[PDB]
C-alpha cells in the first residue's frame, strides 16, 4: 503494498448529488440567465450560441423527448460531426435519462451499423450530410424509427427538424424555466454509451460523469471557473475526451469555441482573435504543431495551456510544441473509453516532461508484474492497473469481454505498460 498504491487526493470540491442530468441542467441554468454568455462559438462559420439559447433548447428537446414516450429503458443516437447543435439532443437526453451513443460521423455504413447494432436506437439525431447513411442503417435496423435532423431549422427532405420535433411535442404553455429534469438513480441509469477502440458498446451510468464533472471545476485537476474563459477544442465529440471535457466545460460556463476540419491560420487566428486560454488538440496535430513557423506570427499571450490526450505523446514533441507556443510545457492526461475521463491528469503548473499526470480524485493506480499480479515499487515496470467511480460498468451485452478487463476486486487492466517516480507522476511506456 500500500505504500506502492497512488491514491487520489482530496477533491476540492465534494461530490454533488444528483444525476449528470440535474447537475447540467441546475449550472447551464444559472448561465442562461445572465444574457450573451457564449457557450459555444463556430469557428468556421463565426456563429455564436449562448447558454440562454443553448440551455432553452435542451430543455425543451428533452420535454419533447419526454413526451415522444423516451425513458431509461430507451437510447438516442447522435451522429453528427462536432457543431453548434450537436450537444442539443446530448443535453437533452441526459435530463431526462435517455442514454446517449454518440456516433462518429465518418464511420462509414458498415461501421455504422455495427456501431448502432449494439446501442440499438430508438431515435436517432443526424447532421444533413449523414442523412443518407442512416437511412442506409434503418433499413437494417428498424428498431430506428424515428430520425431527426440537427442543423436545420425547417423539415429537411421529409424530416424533422430538432426545431420542429419539439413543436410537435411540447403541451401548450411549456415553461422552459419551470422544468425539472429527471431524478433517477445515477449508478445503475446510462448517460453513455461510447465505441470502443471490432468496436464494442462502452455504458456509463451518470455517477461517471458526475465524477467527472467534480474533476472538471477542480482547481488542481480541472480548471478554475472564472468568467470570460475560452477553449478553442478540436477533439472530436463522438470520443471520451471531446465528450468529457466538453460536458465539464459547460458545467465551468465556459466559451466553447469549436472546429471540425483543421486548418493552420484558423486554429491560430482563433487562439488570437478568441483570446483562447486553453486548447484542446488530438496527438497527430501535435506533431503538427511541432511543425508549424507560424505561431510566432499570433498574438498567444493568453494562451495557459495547451492540452493533450487519448494518445502516445512523447517527450521529444511535447517539449516541441510546448516551446513553439513559449509554454512551460504540455497539459497531459491519460484515460481511456472505459474509464470515462482521464484518471490521471497533469496538476495545474505540476507540469513534468514525459508524464502524463497524478491519480485523479476519487481513483487509485498501481503498476504490477506483467508475470505474476502482485504490486510493484517506484519505477518499475508492469501493467498499468485502476479503480474508482469512472469505471464503465461494462460492455453492452458483452461480459466476458467485460470480466476479461475488471477481476472480482474491481481494477480496471489498461493492458498499457506504466512507471510512477518519487513525486508519484506516471509515465507510460510505449511497447511497440
Ligand atoms: O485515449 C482514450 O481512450 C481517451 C479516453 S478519454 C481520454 C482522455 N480524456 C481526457 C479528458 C481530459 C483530459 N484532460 C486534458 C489534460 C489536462 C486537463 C485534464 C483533463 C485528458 C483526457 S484524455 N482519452
Amino acid at each position: 503494498d500500500a505504500k506502492n498504491i497512488k491514491k487520489g487526493p482530496a477533491p476540492f470540491y465534494p461530490l454533488e448529488d444528483g444525476t449528470a442530468g440535474e447537475q447540467l441542467h441546475k449550472a447551464m441554468k444559472r448561465y442562461a440567465l445572465v444574457p450573451g454568455t457564449i457557450a459555444f462559438t463556430d469557428a468556421h462559420i463565426e456563429v455564436n450560441i449562448t447558454y440562454a439559447e443553448y440551455f432553452e433548447m435542451s430543455v425543451r428537446l428533452a420535454e419533447a423527448m419526454k413526451r415522444y414516450g423516451l425513458n431509461t429503458n430507451h437510447r438516442i443516437v447522435v451522429c453528427s460531426e462536432n457543431s453548434l447543435q450537436f450537444f442539443m439532443p446530448v443535453l437533452g437526453a441526459l435530463f431526462i435519462g435517455v442514454a446517449v451513443a454518440p456516433a462518429n460521423d465518418i464511420y462509414n455504413e458498415r461501421e455504422l451499423l455495427n456501431s448502432m447494432n449494439i446501442s440499438q436506437p430508438t431515435v436517432v439525431f443526424v447532421s444533413k450530410k449523414g442523412l443518407q447513411k442512416i437511412l442506409n442503417v434503418q433499413k437494417k435496423l428498424p428498431i430506428i424509427q424515428k430520425i431527426i435532423i440537427m442543423d436545420s431549422k425547417t423539415d429537411y427532405q421529409g424530416f424533422q427538424s430538432m426545431y420542429t420535433f419539439v413543436t410537435s411535442h411540447l403541451p401548450p404553455g411549456f415553461n422552459e424555466y419551470d422544468f425539472v429534469p429527471e431524478s433517477f438513480d445515477r449508478d445503475k441509469t446510462i448517460a453513455l454509451i461510447m465505441n470502443s477502440s471490432l468496436p464494442k458498446g462502452v455504458a456509463l451510468p451518470h455517477r461517471t460523469a458526475c465524477v467527472r464533472f467534480s474533476h472538471a471545476r477542480d482547481p488542481i485537476f480541472g480548471n478554475q471557473i472564472i468568467p470570460d474563459t475560452a477553449i478553442l477544442s478540436v477533439v472530436p465529440f463522438h470520443h471520451g475526451f471531446g465528450m468529457f471535457t466538453t460536458l465539464g466545460y459547460l458545467i465551468c460556463g465556459f466559451r466553447v469555441v469549436l472546429m471540425y476540419r483543421f486548418e493552420e491560420e484558423l486554429f491560430l487566428r482563433s487562439l488570437q482573435d478568441y483570446k483562447i486560454q486553453s486548447a484542446l488538440l488530438v496527438p497527430t496535430l501535435f506533431s503538427f504543431f511541432a511543425k508549424s513557423t507560424l505561431i510566432d506570427k499570433y498574438d498567444l499571450s493568453n494562451l495557459h495551456e495547451i492540452a493533450s490526450g487519448g494518445a502516445p505523446l512523447s517527450k521529444e514533441v511535447g517539449e516541441a510544441v510546448a516551446k513553439r507556443f513559449h509554454l512551460p510545457g504540455i497539459r497531459q492526461g491519460y484515460g481511456l473509453t472505459e474509464t470515462t475521463s482521464a484518471i490521471l491528469i497533469t496538476p495545474e503548473g505540476d507540469d513534468k516532461p514525459g508524464a502524463v499526470g497524478k491519480v485523479v480524485p476519487f481513483f487509485e493506480a498501481k503498476v504490477v508484474d506483467l508475470d505474476t499480479g502482485k504490486t510493484l515499487g517506484v519505477n518499475q515496470r508492469g501493467e498499468l492497473c485502476v479503480r474508482g467511480p469512472m469505471i464503465m460498468s461494462g460492455y453492452v451485452n458483452n461480459p466476458e469481454a467485460t470480466n476479461a478487463l475488471i477481476d472480482k476486486d474491481g481494477w480496471l487492466h489498461s493492458g498499457d505498460i506504466a512507471y510512477w517516480d518519487e513525486d508519484e507522476h506516471f509515465f507510460i511506456v510505449d511497447r511497440l
